[PDB]
């Protein structure tokens, strides 16, 4: 077994409670545990709210489809040349738009991928957001209100940039490993 | 004097909040005297207010290899890179509070490599500035350069995670025009 | 259908004997036609010339093996966003290697490949070819020596990455579209 | 003399025929051999597809002129700092052109290249296509249509940027020097 | 004392009348001498072409308001990251606006200071010379004069640029520090 | 005949006697105006501080050549991309050095000029503080020291380099046309 972090990998057991049931509560669903729950365990404290954030913004209720989600995930992750998250949200991409191809698409290049003209403007909002916030200008916001975005759905674009750059430079840094059920997972349908 | 807006978007009464959302504003207005418009702007989607202070404290309270200054060090070189108005100016008045040092920010901001610092906080920053524009270069002699001005690889993870953060907060204020407050620009220049 | 090129795409019918021959070849051979003879076959004389060159670099007798040519391909192809070649020759890579996750993971970080340091530094010199030849030196080839490579090895590594910056730039340019078969390909062992 | 390459360069005695004979073939109609014959010969099977390669763009009867193929080499070269190819093809573009100026403009910034509109928006998508190909879009070939250029003609700008980026890295790595003669070919009318 | 050089701080008594007495002048004029003085007086001949030079364009009588030529320094040194002349430049800058805000705003993204679209276009211009000079045309000519802006205006933005040019590159060269003053220097108005 | 500037070119008999006398001075020695004087001449203020800059550095006994300070210039121009200076003071270069084929080299590439190392570290210590002056330390220091330079040598170059990017962005800026007497200057010895 190759190892999946840099850092030590705690034991399930030797987690405290409510870690160790949203970890078995997710094998529950998945089938197994990906990395990011066992690596970022190290630290309990920010497995917490890494979690926390990423379930404040991904599961709540909003203008974007929970497959825009990861799609907004996989071409940053792409940009910032993440391993583990292009792969992990590639395939959850794959499984809520039932499109085996498009993942691959949007981590090469999105300007090529099968989506439409309201999905490719909400990526460039996210790789402006991601690459260049600084220069984020009104122009942006009227850009994404073209193609039918409130501009609470601009928030929601940004915010899941932001906090999967946070994400991203985390799996980096300690060299988080993806899980082998990713690479194929949503690729054969039905 | 009209005040200038600190969002493009909008900004809730302190009244139609949440009570532990308006304890956390009350404690840290009760204690600076003002309220950083961080907490205010983000008022407007609570869940992500309550987990972005819960990040930030997880690593910005804790104990820890890196000293209070140091890790505003990290924000304001990071912050500096991102271009982000809000939280240098926000960074830098705490860096030279924390500090006593009022020029220490400033240099820091513009070109850390020549700030007054000795040369293991220039490490701890060109390793924060790897993690913030070139994570995935992230390798073994990082960690072993670290080590080498006496860091823990615990250390190292640190300076990563805080990094790490402040990209998110960078990128939120930068995508809203989050506005830094008045006092901060003056606070902690004269000794 | 979603369409393969950005230009006219010649009926095999339509197009010279050996232009046809070598098309059916492939045919054959993989039971389906990539999409890259087809939408080259526009241009006759650069078809030719195109595929004369390819088969000089991944046909000869060398030191690169099959699956290490490909390696430098995806990893290039990567650092120009070209989706036809990413996809098409990390299938390709894939089957040479018998390794399901290595085109994925040389796609997305080739730093964090599960690859020995001799194939590492046989990328970094790539990648040096592809976007800083100018500044390409002594020092390059000594590096790649003290991993076992002869010169001659080296002037291959830089011979594949010129060409696929060739047929990346074609393919960009086009739009060239990777066919559906490639993104399953070499995913699941026989 | 300097050395022409980093790798051997092999003597025309050991050569095989075909490959002599467009060597020696150089030199009637030039009086002198590039040096791109000489240090790509020491791979003959690369040797053939590069110039038949190069042959298919260039001698071509096409959209673009002898003189604007050799403009987009001489600019992308420049952009690919290669030593070879700006030097080799800014003084074939200056014997073609019959503009003893125009390539050193065109190398150092052809911006300001004495040359019109229509040469300009040719390059701008060169350029487009050696350091942004995944980017090149519609808008790319209707700004080239808004000049008079056909997407024959774009593909021909195209494959012109790919084929010499091809040349450009090679040169780069194996240090191909250009001649002399380059140097102060076609300076004087 | 920090160093405020790499290089030799000549002491007035050594220097000639005609220097001395510039830096004479700026003592009475600041109450202390901007280390930029001390430490190009190493070599005179320079000390006497620079200060020449930074007289002929920040003390014209001309298009650009005395605040807006300091706003160009700031923006543009804060690109060339130049310590010294950020900070001492950020200090005039306060002052000649009286808005103790806008150089800390200018230095770290001009594009969200408090100041006009002619204020910000102005800069647009000026970041071009600085980072792209050989890319300079005629519509960037026209959107200046769309904010009031000359072509002698233009021309003005242009050289106090180059000119801090130098200066950046002088200063980051020597490690030519910034004056203790000059950081206080104009956040509490008068 | 093309214009040489974008800006006036004032007529000789309309400028300030010393100005004419220098533009004159310069025709004499070398039987021609270069467009530099002509075009500047459009600001007497910002003409005499320039070429008061110029001759300070220029014209001074020192550690570098005369070649190797236009050679300085050729490389930094290149990277400017500054038509005018890359021209003209290639045509120098070519002059001083009595190598015809040295200053394309510099321009195109200077990683592979006929140059020897000593001259080779100048340009690497002449590129840094061009595109990275806020980085330059005392390892580029000693790196020029171990070729010979001396504390002043390196002040010499980084001077140059400053200077003519004031130069490089005012040529660009204007557009300053370099006279067609560079271009073939140079290259035919005796």
């Amino acid at each position: 077994a190759h190892p999946i972090s840099r850092y030590p990998v705690p034991e399930l057991a030797a987690l405290p409670d409510d870690i160790r049931q949203r970890i078995l509560e997710v094998q529950d669903k998945a089938g197994f545990v990906p990395n990011v729950f066992l690596t970022l365990a190290h630290r309990p404290d920010e497995f917490r709210a890494f979690f926390a954030y990423h379930d404040a913004l991904m599961l709540k209720d909003g203008g974007l489809t929970k497959g825009e989600r990861e799609m907004i995930v996989v071409a940053t992750s792409a940009a910032n040349q993440c391993l583990y998250c292009v792969v992990a949200h590639g395939a959850i991409l794959r499984i809520y738009e039932k499109k085996p191809l498009v993942a691959d698409q949007v981590a090469v290049n999105y300007l090529k991928a099968d989506i439409p003209p309201r999905q490719r403007a909400m990526l460039d909002f996210a790789l402006k957001v991601c690459k260049a916030s600084h220069e984020v200008n009104e122009a942006d916001f009227e850009a994404l209100r073209e193609h039918g975005f409130t501009d609470e759905d601009a928030w929601d674009i940004a915010a899941i940039t932001a906090f999967f750059g946070l994400s991203n430079r985390m799996a980096n840094t300690i060299g988080m490993r993806p899980n082998d059920e990713f690479f194929l997972m949503g690729r054969v349908p039905k």
